[PDB]
């Protein structure tokens, strides 16, 4: 009779469709909690995220909403495909909670990151990264905040994205999480305006951290950030400072100057399987790409169509995931009851 049924998950309580069944935690974010779950319709294993009351805030409810709209604008297997998407409750005024579904992935990012990986394996995440990052810049998205909690792969080395990133308009938290900022571009840190190339700067973040094995900028909150940044990478050129904000301009000329690092030095030998000729000249490519990713300056950054052409990455190259058909917006403020009407009529397609 009631097509739903209730599990404790963790203090959590998932309240999902019959179908769904042998619930585990395999995830925690700021936005939900997800579960590995077996589906008895399609016999297969999926993940299911659950929003809780996702309008109890303008942050929460923006997300929850763009989300919903974003992923069907897309369509790309680097892409977050949902399988299902369901509210248990039966009415809006009832209305409480949004039930995500998609294809059951092995890993998060984070977990890949610290294994040892060989340049095949790299160059193919990369290569889906960027391709991913291509299709959402075709369909109008730039997403601005790419990070590895937010991209899953499977054992076969495929990758998803699972995230649509910032707002086109912006904010506070009760909550005691913290976002990640460490992937986020000079132009975001020093909120500069920005093109699609504003991506490749945390594509480059997370191909270093690969090979390092540690954050390559980390820090408190912006601050001690861009000074990790300069550090490394040295003070930007004049070029850089003349399209900064007034104020910014003034922090960022009064920092103490740095020289930075050569790349061989940020990057050395000893990172990379490099004991084969093969791993000596793919090493070579890898650290290359890696400096023409992290550049200060997003006039002098490499966009994504040539990182795609790059050595370390064009060996995956093939025309039918690099280009897929690319297909209303919107950007306000709402109250609580405003924002639970729009996400529930998206959830009741
Ligand atoms: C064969 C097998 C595999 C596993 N998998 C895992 O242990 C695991 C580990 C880390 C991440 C994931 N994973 C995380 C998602 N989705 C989301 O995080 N967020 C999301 C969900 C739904 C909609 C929108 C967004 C997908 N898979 C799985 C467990 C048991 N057996």
């Amino acid at each position: 009779d009631n097509q739903f049924y209730s599990v404790e998950v963790g203090d959590s309580t998932f309240t999902v469709l019959k179908r769904y069944q042998n619930l585990k935690p395999i995830g925690s974010g700021a936005q939900g909690i997800v579960c590995a779950a077996y589906d008895a319709v399609l016999d297969r294993n999926v993940a299911i995220k659950k929003l809780s009351r996702p309008f109890q805030n303008q942050t929460h409810a923006k997300r929850a909403y763009r989300e919903l709209v974003l992923m069907k604008c897309v369509n790309h297997k680097n892409i977050i495909s949902l399988l299902n998407v369901f509210t248990p409750q039966k009415t809006l005024e009832e209305f409480q909670d949004v039930y995500l579904v998609m294809e059951l992935m092995d890993a998060n990012l984070c977990q890949v990151i610290q294994m040892e990986l060989d340049h095949e394996r790299m160059s193919y995440l990369l290569y889906q990264m960027l391709c991913g990052i291509k299709h959402l810049h075709s369909a109008g998205i730039i997403h601005r905040d790419l990070k590895p909690s937010n991209i899953v792969v499977k054992s076969d080395c495929t990758l998803k994205i699972l995230d649509f990133g910032l707002a086109r308009t912006a904010s506070f938290m009760m909550t005691p999480y913290v976002v990640t900022r460490y992937y986020r571009a000079p132009e975001v840190i020093l909120g500069m305006g920005y093109k699609e190339n504003v991506d490749i700067w945390s594509v480059g973040c997370i191909m270093g951290e690969m090979v390092r094995h540690k954050i390559l900028f980390p820090g408190r909150d912006y601050i001690d950030q861009w000074n990790k940044v300069i550090e490394q990478l040295g003070t930007p050129c004049p070029e850089f400072m003349k399209k900064l904000q007034p104020t910014v301009r003034n922090y960022v000329e009064n920092r103490p100057k740095y020289a930075g690092l050569t790349f061989p030095k940020l990057f050395p030998d000893s990172l990379f399987p490099a004991d084969s000729e093969h791993n000596k000249l793919k090493a070579s490519q890898a650290r290359d790409l890696l400096s023409k990713m992290l550049v200060i300056d997003p006039a002098k950054r490499i966009s994504v169509d040539d990182a795609l052409q790059h050595p370390y990455i064009n060996v995956w190259y093939d025309p039918a995931e690099v280009e897929a058909p690319p297909p209303q917006l919107d950007e306000r403020e709402h109250t609580i009851e405003e924002w639970k009407e729009l996400i529930y009529k998206e959830v009741m397609n």
